């Protein structure tokens, strides 16, 4: 009853948010994007997210497929491992879909810790 499940949702969110750009910036460049941390490789022409999968100790960030080239849908997932019992096990969703270069953002928590623009 004192967990706070609001602002465990808005963390997260905060975390996974700010990648879309990243992803968006290397694709215009027609660069892959990989997950983790570390430097550009010019060679395969691929460019780190730049975040740690543990970055934010409420859960874990993953991007699939990875690496991801642009050409299908990308999905960027904070999975709340580290919550607290109303969160812990749910999974907010950024979905990029190939063919319109949109996003959208899910996620399977209650619907009243759902962040704001995110839908079940």
């Amino acid at each position: 009853g004192t967990e706070f499940a609001r602002s465990e949702g808005a963390s997260a969110l905060a975390s996974v948010n700010p990648l879309k750009t990243t992803v968006e910036e290397a694709l215009s460049r027609g660069w892959s994007v990989k997950s983790g941390t570390g430097t550009e490789d010019a060679t395969k022409k691929e460019v780190p997210l730049g975040v740690a999968a543990d970055a934010n100790k409420l859960g874990t960030i993953a991007l699939k497929p990875d690496p991801a080239d642009g050409t299908a849908d990308i999905t960027l997932t904070f999975t709340m491992g580290g919550a607290g019992p109303k969160n812990k096990g749910k999974i907010i969703t950024l979905t990029r879909t190939a063919a319109d270069g949109l996003w959208k953002c899910t996620s399977d928590q209650d619907e009243q810790f759902i962040p704001k623009g995110c839908s079940r």
